[PDB]
């Protein structure tokens, strides 16, 4: 069937009578009954049993050899379906599919019912999940660290080509994933006041929120390992959220009790921006402070918790743990471990400091200013006020370090200073993260030279060993293996199955660059993938497409450095194109556009109106045919994308040159068989390179021209003067010709296109139609196309996250990885 | 050991390898970490599978043969914890005792870790849960529908005397017996408009809350039915409730979803009094809307959903449908009923009522004004628009009714309108309830009586054959089996376990009262139950009690009425006694009162306050030595009610005559060999009247008694000065001879009872004093004390559940019970 697995007799009979035993006792339903979701639930608990004694002696063995820990904190994981991606790291696969087949149902349509886990809203979310998958199949003692919350990244709805946003209630119908731990609640403190008495200050009079922790069983790739993500959950403790009495009203206090919960609720739908929310800095604290108690007690434990020198000797801390800040979301947690160490434990101040770098490491994922967190110094000072004082003290001793460094220079003072002035004081929380880290990392060569060049330019000649690069990756089991067998299958019956935890052996595949079966039968997956996704567009949403023609995706969130716009302007030179010159041949396209726009970023909500009615003229035009279609992409999420990734012959990766930290998505079409046409941004500098440039469509200004232009001064005027096209296609957004009804619906756009566009969409206009013009005509010779697409495949090993988890371990954490298999799953109960 | 059932071999080697299955697969524990709340969960797992099986097959029967079904429709359930009985209907109290044993566990001990679940005030909740269990052990297809509130009855906590409340978080650990059931998710509208469009009136324009249910299986007696009862829960919709667009924020929208959740937040803790406050009339309709649908989906499908007379025909609804109401709580069930097979489903009214009265029956449970719902209209207006319509055509044709029978009588007119005129305009409740039922019911005898005599007089001489009684019961299995195991195996040494299920046997035990053996068995586990009482008492709350001492308790919930302050006078006299002739003997006495106060009851915490001033005053005398202690039982509810009932010699059911509807608590005292002092009063006139009044302990007015004194009028002084006793401890009172620091402290209590006592607690002063020597009088000499205990005992079999649920099956429901075992729990996959 596939290598998914073996269908053993003994297994497959095992299967299903536990799937009978769940679907009775479990979900208590009889088969006359039963629906999908009660047999997708009966499935899941199946699967699940196989991990949980997997799990347990996991675990059992990080406590008893006492490995150093790696704790990943992240607002953000990103996790998508569960059920698949545990059957394929347990080798299920083939026996549930068999299994399920044999009682009667498809196991393919049960996978479909599975709600997504949308606890993030893009690259930085999904890098955790990535991440998370990578450590545990390198056998590492890690844990992912975050909020569960109740309601994720909002499900999109398009009415009317507007984007409306409703409530993911993801835990709706319940989750069969993660284990409740009630027994290990832990309080959190905010609001009070700071008393300083004889020997220390103390936190006091302040407002307890507890931090319920739930567990969800990471596995490793076929190796017995399973990690642990913990996401905490808000808890009202029942006596003062009740107890502080004198009038009120009993029954208001009890449902007062949702204000304290309150801070698990929802995540915050902003990618690359920064809202300065009350509700946002709790949600963050929330995280640091649970999970660093967390921490602690694990580490009182180890084997410190027992003898060696006798005596809470913090000194061996940084050999014990290591915290990894995914951004600066978890910053707090650099004051908050000087806070207990300093305040509870009683550590001197530089004891402490020594301790805390030593096990901070921070990683920066981008470089517009309006991403940067710059918290009111007025919040920090009622919410948290003895942080803000560590922070104060925190900020006088790194600026001591700087003027002794750089006797008289003043402004490098200022400018490096952890604390902002102006309007209103604010705390950079980079600059906090920096000083407090040993090492800091960018998510790509470029963008990692960028933080060195000019954003961290200062603190890089202040500690130049602190700055490291660590460039993304992806997954290969979820992103190859997972969404895309028929081209694992075709792989390994060529060069084997060991490439899905060593991604470098695709490389073994340039020598079938030449070979007539392989291009045929890679062409063929591809084929069949997009004829698979045409049809689950008809079915799911209903209205046509040519799998014959280019598919051309751009999928990603909505964002003006992102450029969907740039496309845009490229579909209507096409469509305009085609309009002059009816009877002439071009090859026919598919432009799929997707993405999730922040519900009050309104440029962005006004670019998914465009893309819409670009759709509403282009598909329904008589003359234009079935040679070009317009089609936006609903609620693009993780599962939507293991679908149309597969399915996509063209990548498209235009953001402005400088803009664009790193990218995944880019990765995860080109180890799928997609063309990528992009700039010199982010990871495409790498992926050219890997595969060369010749195999790559790169067009556009590189860095240094926008930033030539920039000196310049970037006049779009000059570009709508010279170029006729691009004049026709402004003047046909001014002037209705889109939006008939309402005329100047576009005159937000045009105007920002003509007077304050940041990422010169018109600069780049000219060499991306040129450029596209170039991919139109490779794809008109098949066997070329495909030769190239194995060139990508075969050179994206790079970009796997076990190669950045690799890295991170043995530059960043100190901690060796192991493809070691754990002694078997095997029973025992001691 | 008992006879818990068998300890097989099999079975208790099988329940062994679950309890370890289940902490290991569904825990994900190891034994090395389990604590006993581990322990617990594995043991109700593997409990809860036994009865899976059997309330598959119970309710796949009832959908095969198809017969009348019972809805009961309260707010309240009053359950406690469901393990051990669960185990004392499926016969695996033994097996699992061995098991557990066998595995090294004490079941006792992790049966004390199981929250209870607090979803009711007092009386009538426990009511509910008391007849659930006798449907279910009589086989009638009945169905019990509430709220399932995340927070039940507050955790009562003394600090310095006073009452302090604070959340009941029972979920906060999981629910094992619980299913949630979100594929049955209903919506429930609010607010709102109505259309009156020519062919009917439209509710329209209304708030949508959705209804989700949870089920917990109902176990009868070894009889292998599991009935369901099903619990609503509040959610909010994912579209409205975020889609009602054009600014708001997307975070607040989210956010203020809990606000239509908040309908199943909490419980209201007032027992015998209306608030007429919108939350508690909103989930008043929340359980009656939901609760209708679901009644009426099931009775579409029947085998009338199939062919029948072909044409939806609701004639034969009232042959398939008994819905009986508990109070007037879930009173709307009435309007509801009319709206939909008026507006919905387009019956005439004529026919439509038909169909309603013959379905609704209504029971009241108080004749206390303060306890009668009646609801202002313009609450009814804003929030159910249509049913205040409904409630006014219905009221309109009533009246006709009336008029029509007594010509001329104007003023009957107006006293029995539903719509009650006045500073604001209200609906009386009660008056609905006796409109739109066949049938309604008291709770006791006398209380039924009180009903056609005073309260609703008018309405019985309108239609007298509605009237009826059925006297409440308890069920025999909590209330005797499992409480008082020693109890119940001592009874059935002499005349076997059938009394189980037919408790009028126990008048087989009258044959015994002279039996030397017996008397010295009965006698033995009182002092084994009193001696393990007082241990537990040192164990979790501490500070000694003496074991030999009368053991004398008053445990309900803290009224006016239930007179906690004539129990008070009583022990304040027999210190002053005891301080005056301190050489004189006295029989030793504990009297422990327990109870909750509602919130805002100010009254009932001034008496709580009172009760443990006594204790501090008299508990440190050291003249008075071993001799009396005054105990106030913290935090009563059910588990403790199975604790201190079996270890009670006195029962004090002292209420004023006329104002105790039955009681129920009385009725476990007598079964467990406590004798009762108490007035004429509720089912204690029955009681007294089965046992013979020779062998109760019956002082003070009765009902006509206290008529006459209010006639002539009460005045407090007149006993205040001709009984010096009651003189002296008001003066105690008043002078602060029990609040030193606050002299003053009680003079709401002294104002009151001398100036606005409503039950006149000094006019049964005397009586009340002179019959408790009595007692102590026969508590001297134990073989008499103990024959007459027999004699209760004996005697109780006509106050069983299971009694009072055979007569509202003969007498209102239509259907005749059946003590017939289903065929087995057998495996079964069809
Ligand atoms: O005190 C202990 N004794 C024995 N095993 C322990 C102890 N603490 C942790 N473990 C084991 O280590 C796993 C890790 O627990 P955690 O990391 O503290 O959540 C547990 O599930 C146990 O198997
Ligand atoms: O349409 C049906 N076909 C077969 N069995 C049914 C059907 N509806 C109800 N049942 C059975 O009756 C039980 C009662 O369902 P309910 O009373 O509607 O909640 C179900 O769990 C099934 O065993
Ligand atoms: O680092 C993970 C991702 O974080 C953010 O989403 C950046 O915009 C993206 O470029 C990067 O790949
Ligand atoms: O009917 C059940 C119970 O309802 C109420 O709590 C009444 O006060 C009580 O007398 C009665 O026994
Ligand atoms: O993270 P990028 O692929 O939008
Ligand atoms: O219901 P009663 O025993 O307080």
């Amino acid at each position: 069937i596939s290598v998914r697995g073996l269908a053993g007799v003994e297994n497959v009979t095992e299967l299903k009578k536990n799937f009978n035993r769940h679907l009775h006792f479990t979900l208590v339903k009889d088969r006359n009954v039963a629906t999908p979701r009660d047999y997708y639930f009966a499935l899941a608990h199946t699967v699940r049993d196989h991990l949980v004694g997997r799990w347990i002696r996991t675990q059992q063995h990080y406590y008893e050899k006492d490995p150093k820990r790696i704790y990943y904190l992240s607002l953000e994981f990103y996790m998508g379906r569960t059920l698949q991606n545990t059957m394929v790291n347990l080798a299920l696969e083939n026996a549930c599919d068999e299994a399920t087949y044999q009682l009667g149902l498809d196991m393919e349509e049960l996978e479909e019912i599975e709600e997504d886990a949308g606890l993030g809203n893009g690259g930085l979310g999904r890098l955790a999940a990535c991440f998370l998958d990578s450590m545990a199949t390198l056998g590492l003692a890690a844990y992912g660290y975050g909020i569960r919350y109740e309601f994720g990244i909002f499900n999109q709805k398009i009415c009317g080509g507007w984007q409306m946003e409703e409530a993911d209630d993801w835990l709706r119908y319940g989750n069969p994933w993660e284990k409740a731990r009630p027994e290990f609640t832990l309080p959190v403190h905010f609001y009070g006041r700071v008393e300083h008495t004889s020997q220390g200050a103390k936190w006091v009079d302040t407002q307890v929120v507890l931090a319920m922790p739930y567990d969800t069983p990471v596995p490793g790739y076929r190796n017995n390992v399973v990690n642990t993500m913990r996401l905490w959950s808000a808890k009202a403790p029942n006596d003062f959220n009740l107890k502080d009495f004198n009038v009120g009203g009993y029954i208001q206090a009890v449902l007062d009790r949702n204000l304290a919960e309150n801070i698990s609720r929802v995540l915050y739908p902003n990618d690359n921006f920064f809202e300065g929310k009350e509700l946002r800095l709790k949600q963050e604290y929330f995280v640091v402070a649970a999970t660093l108690q967390d921490i602690i007690r694990r580490f009182k434990s180890s084997k410190f918790g027992c003898r060696d020198p006798v005596r809470t000797n913090f000194d061996a801390f940084p050999d014990k743990v290591a915290i990894q800040l995914n951004d600066t979301h978890p910053s707090l947690a650099i004051p908050e471990l000087m806070r207990v160490l300093v305040d509870l434990e009683r550590l001197d101040w530089d004891k402490a400091w020594e301790v805390t770098v030593k096990t901070c490491a921070y990683t920066n994922h981008t470089v517009i200013p309006e991403a940067l967190e710059r918290w009111p110094v007025h919040l920090l000072e009622t919410l948290l006020p003895r942080h803000l004082q560590i922070i104060y003290e925190i900020n006088q001793r790194f600026l001591n370090r700087v003027a002794a460094a750089f006797p008289g220079d003043v402004d490098r003072l200022r400018r490096m200073s952890l604390v902002e002035e102006g309007a209103v004081k604010r705390i950079n929380m980079a600059h906090l993260c920096i000083a407090g880290s040993h090492a800091v990392n960018g998510v790509a060569r470029i963008h990692s030279e960028i933080l060195k060049k000019t954003i961290f330019k200062d603190f890089y000649e202040l500690e130049p060993h602190k700055f490291q690069n660590k460039t993304n990756g992806i997954t290969p089991r979820r992103w190859l293996v997972l969404c895309n067998p028929g081209l694992a299958e075709i792989i390994a019956e060529r060069i084997g199955e060991e490439y899905i935890s060593d991604l470098d052996q695709l490389r073994k595949l340039l020598s079938y660059v030449d070979d007539e079966a392989f291009i045929r039968d890679v062409a063929k997956v591809k084929q069949e993938n997009k004829l698979k996704f045409a049809a689950y567009l008809e079915r799911e949403y209903k209205v046509h497409i040519n799998p014959n023609s280019l598919f051309d995706v751009q999928v990603k969130r909505i964002h003006e450095y992102k450029r969907q716009l740039l496309n845009c302007l490229h579909v209507i030179t096409l469509y305009n194109r085609i309009k002059k010159e009816p009877n002439k041949f071009v090859v026919p396209r598919t432009v799929m556009i997707g993405g999730k726009a922040a519900p009050g970023y309104h440029m962005a909500k006004m670019i998914i109106k465009l893309i819409t009615a670009i759709g509403d003229v282009v598909n329904h035009d008589p003359v234009v045919g079935d040679r070009l279609r317009v089609i936006f992409l609903e609620n693009y999420r993780v599962s939507l994308a293991e679908k149309v990734i597969p399915a996509a012959d063209l990548s498209e990766q235009i953001s402005t040159a400088g803009t664009e930290a790193s990218g995944t998505g880019n990765m995860k079409f080109m180890l799928n068989g997609a063309l990528t046409i992009g700039t010199m941004d982010g990871a495409n500098v790498e992926m050219a390179e890997e595969a060369g440039e010749e195999n790559f469509f790169i067009f556009g200004m590189r860095v240094e021209d926008v930033d030539r232009l920039d000196q310049r001064g970037y006049n779009a005027q000059e570009y709508y003067d010279r170029i006729p096209e691009l004049r026709q296609i402004i003047e046909q957004l001014s002037s209705g010709f889109f939006s008939p009804k309402q005329p100047d619906l576009f005159k937000d756009i045009v105007n920002m296109l003509m007077h304050h566009d940041r990422f010169k969409v018109f600069a780049d206009y000219e060499e991306y139609v040129k450029c596209q013009e170039r991919v139109s005509a490779l794809y008109k010779n098949p066997r070329e196309w495909t030769r190239m697409v194995i060139r990508n495949i075969a050179t994206s090993g790079k970009f796997s996250s076990d190669r950045t988890i690799a890295q991170y371990a043995r530059e960043i954490w100190g901690v060796e990885p192991s493809r070691q298999r754990l002694p078997a799953p095997d029973e025992k109960i001691p």
